[PDB]
């Protein structure tokens, strides 16, 4: 006899021809709450992430957690992974010393993380947490810059992300067709909160990819819980510890619930996780197997849902008026 071998089902990005693995290898916010780990485990996480199948990741040039532009550079360098077989998604605007979304700084930025992550091009270029500008800019600045730089060949796609859903809607009406390929949500497509699924068929008709992230909700779907930071309403993080609970008291694991549900939507191509170790990697890649072949435990997923009714869908603020 032998063992099957089941593996992740590769899912096709928006328009973009991409066949991406449904966990993809994400940055981690500063303070996260796993804390942060030497380069060698961030290395090491990476390579068992890129042995698991997994074939996305995204980073960015601003703060996040150990695994950064350059660790990803030197994983892929030494993985030898062909080109055609991985994607990559990074980001400019938001940098440690503040926001700039200008012609100038963007084109510049392209460069640096591309010298950073050793490659001629990147699958993905976002626009990062453009709530943080007077959208505008985006629309009439940022956007066609983004233009030039894909026509330069070194961004094969353009995204935009952010936390606040209205500014998906306010961007993609007021750009040319075509404009954009992808766009990332993040804490919209978890237990807590699925408001992400609104837009699904307003990005499917724009022909924009749907990549999402924080399935936890930055640690709120965990037994540890939530970093103090985390901006959260009380009343949602009280609901998210009774959860969490619900589950243990029970000898269940809501991260692995929480993360098999973020997945039960094949409409949102690669869910983004931060991931610090080959443990979390191995864990999170088994959730996602188990989902395929096991499914979700549905009573226990239901009484969770139960518990959070009171807060689905609750969320905080991010960035400035839009006037
Ligand atoms: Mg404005």
């Amino acid at each position: 006899a032998h063992h099957h071998h089941h593996h992740m089902e590769l899912r096709e990005l928006g328009a973009t021809g991409l066949r991406v693995s449904p966990v993809g290898f994400g940055a981690s916010p500063l303070g996260h709450v796993f804390g942060d780990v030497p380069r060698d485990v961030a290395r090491a996480a990476v390579r068992r992430a890129l042995d698991l199948g997994i074939n996305f990741f995204d980073t960015s040039p601003y703060y996040g957690g150990t695994v950064s532009e350059s660790v990803l550079g030197d994983c892929l360098r030494a993985a030898g992974v062909p080109r055609d077989r991985f994607v990559v998604a990074t980001k400019c605007g938001r940098y440690r010393e503040g926001f700039d979304f200008s012609a100038a700084r963007v084109t510049r930025s392209v460069d640096e993380s591309l010298a950073r992550l050793g490659l001629d091009y990147v699958d993905i270029l976002h626009c990062h947490d453009i709530e943080f500008t007077d959208l505008d800019q985006i629309v009439n600045e940022t956007i066609p810059v983004l233009q030039k730089i894909k026509e330069s060949g070194k961004a094969r796609f353009i995204g935009i992300t952010g936390l606040p859903l209205s500014i998906y809607t306010y961007v993609l009406d007021q750009v040319p067709p075509g404009s954009v390929d992808v766009i990332l949500s993040y804490c919209h497509y978890g237990i807590n909160d699925t408001a992400l699924v609104d837009l699904l068929p307003y990005l499917k008709s724009k022909g924009v990819g749907v990549i999402s992230a924080s399935p936890l909700a930055m640690g709120l779907l965990t037994d540890n819980g939530p970093p103090e930071w985390h901006p959260a309403p009380k009343e949602l993080k009280l609901a998210c510890r009774a959860a969490a609970d619900h589950c243990k008291k029970k000898g269940k694991n809501i991260t692995k619930l929480a993360m098999q549900y973020s997945l039960m939507n094949n409409e949102i191509s690669t869910v983004l996780v931060g991931m610090n170790s080959p443990e979390q990697v191995e864990e999170n890649v088994a959730a996602a197997i188990e989902l395929s072949t096991s499914g979700i435990d549905k009573e226990l997923l239901h009484e969770v849902e139960a518990i959070l009714e009171p807060v689905k869908n609750m969320t905080w603020s991010s960035g400035i008026e839009q006037a």
